[PDB]
């Protein structure tokens, strides 16, 4: 069938190729070196999507599947639990590069106060995760099921990290929150580069593949992955000749509005309202395009990646991470798909990395999507 | 989420335990023997959704994937070659349990994909001819995969029944072979072959499920015009008896044939093509009306839904390609589940935890474009 999703895409004019060394090779070497040290430790699956590739007229569709990340169903654990490690490292005086096995605080529509959850369990610490009205019960759970206290509030993830910092700063806890603010950039800084190992597990999952990359596809909340991500990958491949691709919903797009504007301007996982500046700073950088596309576009994504084409691997993916996919898919239905096509300079010989950023961590959401068909094309 | 989606059950009043000899163990032997000389042969996987079952309170999930017969994507050339291969034992005086290996013949059908397709392929592989009709409004990958098999298709401007009736007339006319999967007054003997024919799946899904030391409680068979459910359930009834098996018979919103002769006693479109009936098949009509434990009239989307939970699977379980008219029976487990009223239709349809549930995924993904609406685009959804 053929339809029209909403899939606005608007080049980056402030583009100027300006590279991170804060976000390089050499940090998310260190970072993966600290991974690597954790048990139970594996490189998640790169999976090559060769009859969808065939099918979008494209040369290569790869998926970095991120719902392997340990048992946590999402990548988010790999900045939270670098951050607290070094948070600790520098404490307690201490060398990144020994891992020998007191409160942390933060709020999360979902991942990252579950990756927090995690590491504060792993490290005998504690932990308190705030989060929003209108919440998943089995995200709540998860965080409970790892020993942690998670308190749901009434009002909005932008008004709810406000209590966790009033909160934090009269009780004493230290703040691990994935965003940047004005007096507040050390943490979020290591986990951008905590989310690079992601970045260098795909790149030496290409190069034993053989190919080089043309095309990145990264979905965008705050902007922390997206930043970290691409940073470490422009380190790699250069930010002129990656076609760099951010992709945000309709009713939280910031950092295209931002990238519209040139200053600072649905889905748990990809609100926003304020983006994240370090985070910006190198999507403002090094990115070639914004996409602010349409709800049932994730959707899609979800349904293709679980229902593959022709003998393709099979992904487990949720909303927030399946939109990238699904972006593609949408642009393949599309009747402009030719002129959608040639914008994103997706051709017969591009090669494409996306990065499914979860798994099912909504279960009930999840089957209503794949199964019901709740936000339906139509 | 909570939905209702329409899935009206009916007793069948006229239930006896009369079971056919014409559909037997025996008999399924020989066309299971028959099946075994054709190269290519292998029985079609029996996938145990194990999760799933977990997920909706039954025992076992056991789908039938007639997806990987032969190649053909579906279950038909089971009765379209054993049929085509007794009429050439007719004709030539010869044995059909000891041929194997090949005056020149043209065997015609109306089908509305997977029976012509079935008969076009046989009539290849025995270097035959064949000539094929089909309805108007025909998914063009069909009229296609007919034609890339080397075989005539044409597209009427008719309903099945007419046409079908067109196919009788240039038969005559030309001198066919008519192998039709459906009988009427005056053509009996080769829709009994073709039921027949299909009892090999069956026979197949008994011994599968005896390599596994399982036992069906439940049947849900889709229908057409009742060939395959007559034929397998027959079968099966001759296996479990009637009694002892739950068997319930699924059938489309807008051509419950066999649904509405089940509430009258007596014989009286849908995404689900394959499904529609205009008069029903008077040889399956009469091992459902005797055998059938309840028959069940259900909305377009009930389908829909079965093709999205077989090609998306619950936990571990296998992916499994159904078509439009393969998943209906699993999405009548899927609809009740969601149901407001799941406890009573469990019930009702006697679905407990112990219950182990037989469904045939009758074909895989015959029209690509549609399957890729209902599993991509959400075409046919819940809300
Ligand atoms: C805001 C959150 N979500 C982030 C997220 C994102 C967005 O990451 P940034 O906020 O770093 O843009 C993308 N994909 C998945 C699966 C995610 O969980 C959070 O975990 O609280
Ligand atoms: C009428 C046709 N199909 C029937 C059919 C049926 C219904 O079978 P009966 O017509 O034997 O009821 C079930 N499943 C699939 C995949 C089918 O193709 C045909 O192939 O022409």
């Amino acid at each position: 069938s053929v339809f029209s999703l909403k899939i606005d895409i608007a080049d980056n004019k402030f583009f100027n190729g300006e590279t991170s060394p804060l976000f390089s090779q050499s940090q998310a070497k260190l970072a993966r070196q600290f991974h690597q040290k954790i048990a139970g430790y594996r490189p998640t699956p790169l999976c090559a999507l060769d009859d969808l590739a065939n099918l979008f007229g494209v040369k290569k569709i790869l998926v970095k599947d991120e719902s392997k990340r340990f048992g946590l169903n999402a990548f988010k654990m790999l900045g939270g639990a670098y951050a607290i490690a070094q948070l600790l490292c520098e404490k307690y005086h201490l060398d990144i590069e020994t891992l020998s096995f007191m409160t942390f605080a933060t709020t999360t529509d979902g991942n990252h106060g579950r990756g927090v959850a995690w590491a504060a369990q792993q490290l005998g610490q504690n932990a308190v995760i705030y989060m929003p009205k209108g919440s998943a019960q089995e995200r709540v759970d998860a965080i409970l099921n790892l020993g942690a206290e998670c308190i749901v509030t009434d009002m909005n993830y932008d008004d709810t990290v406000r209590l966790t910092m009033q909160h934090a700063q009269q009780h004493g806890w230290e703040v691990v929150q994935d965003t940047a603010w004005e007096g507040y950039t050390k943490i979020p800084t290591w986990i951008m580069q905590g989310y690079a190992t992601l970045a260098d597990e795909a790149v030496e999952q290409m190069r034993e593949m053989g190919v080089t990359p043309t095309h990145v596809l990264l979905q965008a909340g705050v902007g922390a992955m997206a930043g970290g991500v691409l940073g470490y990958l422009v380190d790699v491949y250069s930010p002129q000749n990656l076609h760099s691709i951010i992709v945000e919903p309709d009713k939280a797009d910031c950092i295209y509005r931002s990238g519209v504007k040139g200053d600072i301007v649905i889905m748990a996982g990809l609100a926003c309202g304020e983006p994240n500046p370090l985070g910006w700073e190198i999507l403002r950088n090094c990115a070639t395009q914004f996409i602010s596309c349409q709800d049932s576009v994730a959707a899609l994504g979800m349904r293709v990646l679980g229902n593959p084409y022709g003998n393709d691997p099979r992904i487990i993916s949720g909303e927030s991470g399946a939109v990238g996919l699904g972006v593609l898919a949408a642009v393949h239905y599309h009747p402009q798909r030719q002129s959608l096509m040639e914008k994103l300079a997706l051709n017969k010989d591009a090669v494409v990395l996306v990065i499914s950023t979860e798994g099912d961590t909504d279960v009930k959401h999840y089957r209503e999507v794949v199964w019901e068909g709740k936000h339906a094309v139509a």
